[PDB]
């Protein structure tokens, strides 16, 4: 198992692409993913009632197939996260459908990641529900990766408004208008 | 998809060895896989009552995820087969038991492959159950099939009985007593 621990920024102003100017000379850049989830729900378990996740992810191709479990934090986003990369990503489908899962939604996006010290910026383009930031920390306790977001907006001048709510379940509110 | 015909034999003699001495000069050797199964069950749907299976093979380091549906045949082994190859087997056991499915039996053979023509000749040591031997044909109709499994039993003076029942369910017949 693994505890995914992150913060989500929803990203005011500036744009991405200004963002992406202000840190190139201090981050480096990692690469670019273009990913494509496809999210299942269990019909005789709700996940969105035990807070549960299943997603096939299409990224540049690598295809991984991930379990996230309810969220420990609310000050940050933590969850277990169990991944594995699948050799088909339609088979998989395939398997989990005829295992009685059920296609719930789709997110597509542009990730594009950088690396400062011992932790990763990750600038995302979602489609349809606009421009945000996840910001991970390695070996970093929840302490440590809020005050580095803190100095990480203020230093570049970043409006901006935390959240923990996963991309699917934006989707699903930005889709209520 | 995917349709999986083959025949399997339960062989009463000669031994493995033996048969593997009368097939060397005309059969080619393909490769030995060392093959560990987990099998799986749900349970809000028994998969014997569906007559469904799942599995997580280890087969010479490589995991392989397989969803097996009803069979289609009386007389050959016939059933739906989608497999994706994972990249990790305890992550992708952990992912099955997260979201409810429950290791049910495990099986472990040594199986040797041979090639004649469009078939393939498996070689079986299962582990508690004994020697089989599984045929399949490629491109091959079912009386196709059928036919060339008595030319082989004849050929190599193989006594046999032949059987439909999956390993699995052998296995739990075998337990009874
Ligand atoms: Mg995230
Ligand atoms: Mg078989």
């Amino acid at each position: 198992s693994y505890i995914e621990r992150e913060i989500k920024l929803r990203v005011i102003s500036p744009s991405l692409e200004e963002i992406e100017e202000r840190i190139r000379n201090n981050y480096t850049f990692i690469n670019e993913e273009h990913q494509i989830d496809i999210y299942y729900n269990n019909p005789i378990r709700d996940f969105r009632k035990s807070d549960e996740a299943l997603r096939l992810r299409n990224t540049n191709g690598k295809v991984i197939l991930t379990y996230k479990g309810p969220k420990q934090s609310k000050e940050t986003k933590t969850r277990e996260e169990i991944e594995v990369e699948v050799s088909d990503l339609h088979k998989m489908d395939l398997i989990l459908r005829k295992l009685g899962f059920i296609r719930s939604f789709q997110v597509e996006k542009i990730r594009k990641n950088y690396k400062y010290a011992d932790f990763i910026i990750s600038l995302d383009s979602i489609k349809e529900l606009g421009e945000f930031i996840e910001i991970e920390g390695i070996n970093k306790t929840e302490k440590e990766l809020i005050s580095f977001v803190d100095e990480f907006v203020k230093k570049h001048q970043i409006q901006y408004e935390k959240t923990i709510k996963s991309y699917l379940e934006l989707l699903v509110e930005h889709a209520k208008k």
